[PDB]
């Protein structure tokens, strides 16, 4: 599934995301944005072999299993597949865990080399949240 902005963020809000960590909506979905391009079944495959899923390009190195990362965790105990899904609950899930693991949102490449410190705000313009 291809979200629409407003679409995404309401999900997003729906499922806890907006704040949590201190991270406002529009950061997420700029993540997103850039990250999937809105889209639930976006897969990019990294260098050292592991892969990220979905709308917010979770990695097979620490977070999904994908049977194809050698020596790599798990620690949302999920298939990466689960992150393919149109229904984004299992995505946030995991996300929450992420964020939460000391670097917060840096974690995600392109949301620090391309939200932060951004009027992200401007990523929920419009949406009726």
């Amino acid at each position: 599934k291809v979200f629409g902005r407003c679409e995404l963020a309401a999900a997003m809000k729906r499922h806890g995301l907006d704040n949590y960590r201190g991270y406002s909506l529009g950061n997420w979905v700029c993540a997103a944005k850039f990250e999937s391009n809105f889209n639930t079944q976006a897969t990019n495959r990294n260098t050292d072999g592991s892969t990220d899923y979905g709308i917010l390009q979770i990695n097979s190195r620490w977070w999904c299993n994908d049977g194809r990362t050698p020596g790599s965790r798990n620690l949302c105990n999920i298939p990466c597949s689960a992150l393919l899904s149109s229904d984004i609950t299992a995505s946030v899930n995991c996300a929450k865990k992420i964020v939460s693991d000391g670097n917060g949102m840096n974690a995600w490449v392109a949301w620090r080399n391309r939200c932060k410190g951004t009027d992200v705000q401007a990523w929920i313009r419009g949406c009726r949240l």
